[PDB]
């Protein structure tokens, strides 16, 4: 998928985690969002596309990608323990990450 | 690229940032095990395809790539602070991450 | 020190943080966070006084300070590299993990 | 507890993860090394005793606690869902934490 697509997959699944009304639907959008993440490494966004991908600019680009993959990682086992209040919790941690992200570089 | 091919370079830099004497040979070795790890995240491994996606060896599986993830990120910090010596030996941390999925899945 | 001696650091700190103009200011306030977090570790906080100390509240109370190392952690690796800007959003990022343990704790 | 202290408790929790034959007797002993790594935190080391605790030999000494509470962290994940034989797996992973400090420090 490129940025975009993997975008909106991660859209999509934090809603779902918003709406969710059981541990299935939540673990679900979980794992569909560490793959969008996870897919999401490769990618040079539209501001730094004059950079090369060994630059510190791309690597401070990437750096969120692993804070969002942390953040998901501890969110799953939260869902797999039957927590499914602290698991929705998550869209608050991840959200903070999201909007980060878009401040700096979309 | 398939699994066979980022687990060549995972095994390839690791032996980069063992040989290495300065931190730039270590932080390039890094940032391609970050992208190689991230992009084998949705490989199934052949012993492993005849399991549901969502079984608990799939989520086992992936989660062994968290873990080697978050060690590449702190081993990552290290190389950036110009703790050379430290960032090879966190690289050697990794180790115990490859032997745990490899005994289980390989 | 006590529990409310620890938050009376980590708030103060949280706010040196946010009116801080360099890296040495960033770095010696979440010395002194990691330390308050790390020390705050073992306090049985008032609304949990009357539950079992393995209580799944005192799980879930230690839980948190995990959540709030981890993001110190970080926090502290980027202002080591000179990212005082991103060192200070970092810092804002640990707002989340102080409002959902009051939420359920304090 | 003094460094020391807190180091037998880690060293006797540690063998009980390597021995225990039951999830309970896991938990447990992972509960009882969060509270000794986070209690040695504020610890100066013999060999820094001539160090401020604001110094940067400081940092990187506890640096390693990050790393040993991250990991007992996420061992408690693995034992809560069950997983007997992996949350033992941590053993492998904190020996390497345990060795790394002792090798730099003690
Ligand atoms: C960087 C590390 C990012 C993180 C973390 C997240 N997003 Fe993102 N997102 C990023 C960029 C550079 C862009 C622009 C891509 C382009 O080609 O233009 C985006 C875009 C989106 C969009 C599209 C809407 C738009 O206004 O462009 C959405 C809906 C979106 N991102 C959602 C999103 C969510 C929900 C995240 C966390 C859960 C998130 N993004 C993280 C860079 C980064
Ligand atoms: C799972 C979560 C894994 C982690 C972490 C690491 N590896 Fe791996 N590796 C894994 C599998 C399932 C396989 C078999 C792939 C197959 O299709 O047969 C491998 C294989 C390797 C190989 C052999 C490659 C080949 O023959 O073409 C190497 C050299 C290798 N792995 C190295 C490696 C290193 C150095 C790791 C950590 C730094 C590592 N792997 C982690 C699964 C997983
Ligand atoms: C639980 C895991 C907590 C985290 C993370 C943080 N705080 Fe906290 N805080 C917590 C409790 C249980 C209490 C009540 C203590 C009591 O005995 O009444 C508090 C209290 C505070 C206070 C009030 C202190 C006082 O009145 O003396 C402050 C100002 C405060 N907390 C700040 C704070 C900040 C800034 C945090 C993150 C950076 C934070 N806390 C995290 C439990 C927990
Ligand atoms: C630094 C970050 C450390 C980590 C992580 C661990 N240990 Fe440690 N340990 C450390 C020091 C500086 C010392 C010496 C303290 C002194 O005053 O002399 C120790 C000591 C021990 C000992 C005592 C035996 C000895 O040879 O001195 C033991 C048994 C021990 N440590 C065990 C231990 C284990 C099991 C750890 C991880 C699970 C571990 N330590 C981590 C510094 C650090
Ligand atoms: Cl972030
Ligand atoms: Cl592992
Ligand atoms: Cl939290
Ligand atoms: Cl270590
Ligand atoms: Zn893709
Ligand atoms: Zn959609
Ligand atoms: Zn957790
Ligand atoms: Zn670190
Ligand atoms: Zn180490
Ligand atoms: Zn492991
Ligand atoms: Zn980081
Ligand atoms: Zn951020
Ligand atoms: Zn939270
Ligand atoms: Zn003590
Ligand atoms: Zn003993
Ligand atoms: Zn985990």
């Amino acid at each position: 998928a490129d940025l975009e697509d993997n975008m909106e997959t991660l859209n999509d699944n934090l809603k779902v985690i918003e709406k969710a009304d059981n541990a299935a639907q939540v673990k679900d959008a979980l794992t569909k969002m560490a793959a969008a993440a996870a897919d999401a490494w490769s990618a040079t966004p539209p501001k730094l596309e004059d950079k090369s991908p060994d630059s510190p600019e791309m690597h401070d680009f990437r750096h969120g990608f692993w804070i969002l993959i942390g953040q998901i990682h501890d969110a799953l086992h939260l869902a797999n323990e039957g927590k499914v209040k602290d698991a929705q919790e998550a869209a608050e941690h991840l959200k903070v990450t999201c909007n980060h992200c878009h401040q700096k570089y979309r």
